[PDB]
């Protein structure tokens, strides 16, 4: 009964990126000169969709990026930004602010391979999707709750979305678009739990090796969810991808 975008962009770089240092939930750094040259071109990019809705997880590095997203943008100025800790990034514990490659050493000199492996004060795998599906259910419940005149009886096909290659793919007669800034490890988790774990669609000639990669740092990813209430649960009944990590603003 609603039909809504929601695009997905990974905070612009920091020092601590540039460094190749691990950057989670207690060190709260600010974009670098580098993060505020792209998070500018991506809402130079974004500039003439409108965002209905806008969600950034607590981090500064996040905040600063949507709000520069937002600054660019030609329609969306009436928008409030939400700020919502359960988009902040994956815990590292005790890795924090060590290179990336001190984990790697932590990992093997455990015995498990970096994907097992979760550092003291950490959080696993499962931690980081139960986030994202805590905030699916949030976003579905707002986005029911506010967008009740964009209802509808009508049902469809999974067809493709028309991709061009521009901002506005895949959500040309889509009004209702929700913007999500967050972190490279969360939105991994996130695409994977959206393809591997739900009921997805993705388009043609996009690649598996593409759509489960990291995220660049502004790396853009839209999806369109089409939910349904029953016995007042909303569920999403189709996903469907159009883009992921997307840096051509880059
Ligand atoms: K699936």
């Amino acid at each position: 009964m609603l039909t809504f975008a929601l695009t997905i962009v990974r905070h612009g770089e920091t020092q601590y990126n540039r460094d190749k240092l691990l950057q989670g939930q207690g060190i709260d750094t600010p974009l670098s000169d580098t993060g505020h040259q792209q998070a500018a071109a991506a809402g130079r990019y974004l500039k003439d969709l409108h965002f209905t809705n806008v969600f950034v997880s607590n981090l500064q590095r996040a905040i600063q990026t949507a709000e520069i997203i937002l600054g660019n943008n030609l329609h969306s100025s009436a928008t409030e930004m939400i700020l919502d800790p359960l988009l902040r990034e994956r815990g590292f514990g005790v890795a924090e602010g060590r290179p990336k490659e001190h984990l790697k050493n932590m990992a093997n000199a455990a015995g498990q391979s970096c994907r097992d492996y979760t550092p003291p004060g950490g959080e696993t795998l499962e931690q980081v999707k139960t986030r994202f599906k805590m905030f699916l259910k949030s976003l579905f419940q707002r986005m029911f709750e506010e967008h009740g005149s964009a209802l509808s009886s009508v049902p469809s096909e999974a067809d493709q979305p028309v991709i061009a290659g521009l901002a506005d793919d895949g959500a040309q007669n889509v009004p209702v678009h929700a913007l999500m800034v967050s972190h490279g490890a969360f939105i991994r988790i996130s695409v994977r739990h959206l393809v591997e774990d739900l009921q997805c669609c993705l388009p043609a000639g996009l690649k598996m090796n593409q759509v489960f990669s990291p995220c660049p740092n502004t790396g853009i990813s839209r999806f369109i969810f089409t939910i349904h209430r029953e016995e007042s649960v909303l569920r999403a009944t189709r996903i469907q991808g159009v883009f992921i990590n997307r840096k051509d603003h880059l």
